């Protein structure tokens, strides 16, 4: 019988990770998100085809997902998953995105999607036809891509990224998850092979090449817009993306960007932006052992101020206020904000105050350790409302309009 080809899949965590993920509950997750963008409403003047670089999980899926159902628009989709397989569940990115194409279709959207190293210039050029074939052009472009290495497409050589200070090594407080104790530890300085290196992968260098490959292509239309998501934070975490290594790589978008808004205003008027969104849990926040601290206080502090949301809810807000809205939110080198909740001084202060009184503990008095909990394992399907999580399930789920690179 069939039993033998399905399973009941449950969480299992090995480094920080969770290696599972449950098809019905990541279903579940990004029919919420649809629900979410349908129920706020829609959103005029919005790009209509849209390229989403890194569609799959967090901030992209979010703005897959509001393109779609709050603007109406065709979208193309680029990640880099698993598909799952008998007694092997594929990644929440993958089963995210199988939702995605169901759901969309039910609506009569077109959704396809590319999987493959979007660093690469194959993919480049299957995206390229992609639009080719179905859309003409695109309108919009959305770079949220998180990648811990990049292969150069040229040289071959594999660049990984680091998460250190500059200058000075550094003692950052931080909550392992696996045993639940708030712990210190000392990161040292970036060497400047580190930097160079998270610059090459988390700066703006790739987001260029997507640019101007596609403008030579040529598949953007008149007055099309383009935007990258970054985190900026505060001071708890500035030794790391302020003045860190990554906060080498920020400051290379906030220069390549420059350059985009320079070829696309010419063009019919459009826009690039680097858009600063929120801290939120993603599936490797658990691996920094300082953002399940931070998070758990800014969850709780945010929630007593009625300003906690995650990644639709930011998106959203961008989408609807800054991308086609008329409450750009600019700051003063040109980016577009989204986290001034975030960054109200009351919350960093109530954070900062928290962040020195905790202990092993009073994790659960001071902090909203319970509900980053909860929206980590959401991440991978998990403790979802409505879903029976005693069911058998195949976790084969086949995505169609899926180009294989
Ligand atoms: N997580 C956070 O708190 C914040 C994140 N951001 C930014 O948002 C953007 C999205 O990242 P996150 O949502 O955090 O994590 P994420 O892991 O949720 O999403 C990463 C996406 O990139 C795709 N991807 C990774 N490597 C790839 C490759 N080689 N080829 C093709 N696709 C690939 C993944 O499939 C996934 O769709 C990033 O630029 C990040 O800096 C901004 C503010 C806060």
């Amino acid at each position: 019988g069939s039993h033998m080809l399905e399973m009941i899949i449950k969480p299992r965590v090995r480094g920080f990770i969770c290696v599972t993920a449950h098809p019905t509950g990541c279903e579940a997750n990004v029919k919420k998100q649809i629900d979410y963008v349908t129920t706020e409403g829609p959103i005029a003047n919005g790009p209509k085809r849209v390229l989403v670089i890194g569609a799959s999980t967090g901030y992209g899926l979010a703005a897959r997902i509001t393109a779609a159902f709050g603007c109406g628009a065709d979208t193309l989709g680029v990640f880099f998953e698993r598909p799952g397989e008998e007694g092997k569940p594929g990644t929440s990115g993958w089963y995210n995105s199988a939702a995605f194409h169901k759901f969309a279709a039910q609506k009569g959207l077109y959704a396809k999607s590319i999987n493959g190293d979007a660093f690469s210039d194959e993919i480049k050029q299957l995206t390229i036809d992609a639009i080719k074939q179905d859309l003409g052009q695109v309108d919009q472009v959305i770079y949220s891509l998180a990648s811990p290495r990049r292969t150069h497409p040229k040289t071959g050589e594999v660049f990984n990224s680091a998460l250190k200070p500059i200058g000075n090594a550094v003692n950052l407080r931080g909550l392992d998850t696996d045993k639940e104790v708030i712990k210190e530890s000392v990161l040292q300085p970036a060497t400047q092979s580190e930097i160079d290196s998270t610059v090459a992968v988390m700066g703006g260098e790739d987001w260029q090449m997507w640019i101007d490959a596609l403008l030579d292509a040529g598949v953007l239309a008149e007055g099309a817009q383009t935007t990258a998501f970054t985190y900026l934070g505060e001071k708890i975490t500035h030794d790391i993306y302020w003045n860190g290594s990554i906060g080498a790589a920020k400051k290379d978008l906030d220069q390549k960007v420059l350059a985009i808004r320079e070829s696309l205003a010419a063009h019919g008027g459009g826009d690039a932006r680097v858009s600063v969104l929120k801290a939120v849990v993603v599936q490797a926040s658990s691996a920094i052992p300082m953002m399940p601290l931070y998070l758990s206080l800014l969850f709780k502090v945010m929630k007593e101020k009625g300003t906690h949301e995650g990644c639709i809810e930011q998106v959203y807000s961008l989408y609807k206020d800054s991308l086609c809205g008329d409450s750009p939110h600019m700051d003063q080198e040109g980016r577009l904000r989204a986290d001034y909740k975030e960054l109200d001084p009351e919350v960093q202060n109530q954070v900062q105050q928290l962040w020195d009184q905790v202990t092993n503990d009073n994790i659960y008095q001071l902090t909203d350790f319970v509900g980053y909990k909860s929206e980590f394992l959401n991440l991978f399907g998990f403790g979802i409302d409505g879903v029976d999580y005693d069911a058998d399930v195949n976790p084969d789920v086949k995505i169609p309009n899926l180009i294989q690179g």
